[PDB]
């Protein structure tokens, strides 16, 4: 049921590197460095255990740019990178690069995807998102999203991966045009921690389900929080955002994953 | 799962009408209405459902204070009052006078409460509270609470209450020095939902999950969201917080049991 089996700390990604976002877009085409460790510091101090890294829309190389974003990240900063792109070639040229353990976001439920993607992982020892959705698109029910979590499980275990290794992404849509999508995610972050011993985790992209809404950081705090309950593991997040920040460690206490004292708020932050 | 089978709107019950509070206390002292009908009026307006009303330490006839407290409210009010008390006699004396029907707060699992409790709520048409617990106290685990509510379960339906008119309290005990009961609530939330169809409502008094702890507005909203997640039907909570509402409406949404406008905030207030 509800009470979670384990006590691991909420892992929290912070999801500000990325080449939607203005600034970011504009350092990567200067190449000034300043903007990326700017950025890298400020999630770090804020808690994050790892920083996503998305090159953006770019009609330059997108190897040389993941390889200069993971370098001048991690010369400022000393955090693990999730590697975020749909380019295979620029997953791995990252990870070259890379000091430590990063994470792979992410293969698709596509088998040639993951037929690329999970080798990648296991050889260079690298957590990986694995999202549940192909190119028939992203499932509506519960039950269609699990039955991808579960296809992911199985291709990742051939391959040798752990479970541990292992995040699964139902997909979180933005409520105001996808409103129906939220209770369903919910019970696929239940189902997916049902599949193994040890189980898959699991990972949002949080920011999505808020995208285009009026409140953001209201709607984003209270799935969160929602989405902890269910059996949520990690999230991409913006960890620059106190109240969620906040939000998530206050659920982290209610859930029983961490003894409760007054200080806890600072707690949390620092794991 | 946690995709729920009803649409429903929450059941907010106002807390504040109760003479542990000084004003209140001090009210029902002089016999001044005019504190107790500005409350009624106050919760109201941000949205109650129901009234709470709980006479506190009184060495006055409890029968004649609840007479008065329920007389006093639903002349300056039209709402339906939740009977707070441990004195039967007291109970029955407010569903005399109470104009609609009543809700009474509560019964315990113990067998001669059960017994005198189930017939009033028969006999006046009154929703009523199952407590989890019996004189040998307030039980630690789930599996053990939901013992209690099949047993409350069961009586309310020999004396033929519906179960939509039983509303279950899993007993919410303070994080600070009961941490470990506040998940355990949870699964027994999630438990009674399965106990039957109609299943049995849910109802947690809220504020006791933050009592004499340091940030009590950002506990009890992040723990009523988890409660909303794991089933929760209702709840006797402060209305008068508006961060606490925004959360639960937030919810709500999220939940897909109201559908999604930039306005929710205020059209589930208005239920
Ligand atoms: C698709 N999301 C996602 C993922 N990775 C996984 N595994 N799952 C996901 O759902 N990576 C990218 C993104 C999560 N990251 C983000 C980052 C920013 C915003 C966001 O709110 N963007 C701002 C940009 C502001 C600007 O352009 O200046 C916005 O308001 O749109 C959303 C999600
Ligand atoms: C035991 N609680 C409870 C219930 N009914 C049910 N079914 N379940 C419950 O758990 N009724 C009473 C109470 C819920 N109501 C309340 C009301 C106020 C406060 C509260 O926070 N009290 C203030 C009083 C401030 C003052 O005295 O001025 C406090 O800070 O202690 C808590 C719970």
């Amino acid at each position: 049921g509800l009470v979670p089996r384990g006590s691991h700390m909420f892992i929290m990604i912070g999801e500000r590197i990325n080449g939607m976002f203005k600034d970011i877009r504009e350092a990567i085409l200067n190449k000034d460095p300043r903007p990326i460790q700017e950025w890298a510091r400020r999630q770090a101090e804020k808690g994050a255990h790892y920083l996503d890294v998305n090159t953006g829309p770019t009609a330059d190389d997108p190897v040389r740019v993941m390889e200069w974003l993971v370098k001048t990240i991690q010369e400022v900063v000393d955090l693990p990178c999730c590697l975020d792109s749909t380019n295979p070639d620029a997953i791995e040229a990252g990870l070259k690069v890379h000091r430590g353990h990063a994470m792979i976001n992410s293969t698709s439920a596509d088998q040639w995807k993951m037929d690329i993607f999970f080798p990648m992982a296991k050889k260079y020892e690298a957590a990986i998102i694995g999202l549940t959705m192909n190119e028939k698109g992203v499932p509506k029910d519960a039950n269609d999203r699990s039955q991808l979590a579960m296809e992911l499980v199985a291709n990742a275990d051939a391959h040798g991966i752990p479970m541990t290794e292992l995040y699964i992404d139902p997909l979180i849509l933005p409520v105001n045009v996808a409103q129906e999508h939220a209770v369903e995610v919910l019970e696929t972050i239940r189902q997916i921690k049902l599949m193994a011993n040890p189980a898959p985790r699991t990972v949002l992209g949080l920011s999505n389900v808020s995208q285009k809404c009026p409140d953001r950081p209201l709607i984003n705090r209270t799935y969160l929080v929602m989405a902890m309950t269910a059996g949520l593991d990690a999230a991409i997040m913006d960890v620059d955002d106190d109240a969620l920040v906040d939000a998530a460690a206050t659920a982290h206490i209610l859930l029983n994953k961490e003894i409760y004292c007054d200080s806890y708020l600072k707690t949390f932050r620092q794991k």
